[PDB]
C-alpha cells in the first residue's frame, strides 16, 4: 500500500525529470 504508493512517486519523479 504505502509502499507501492512511494515507489510508484518516486517513478513519477523520474519520469518527469526525463
Amino acid at each position: 500500500f504505502f509502499f507501492d504508493t512511494l515507489k510508484n512517486l518516486a517513478g513519477k519523479v523520474i519520469g518527469a525529470l526525463t
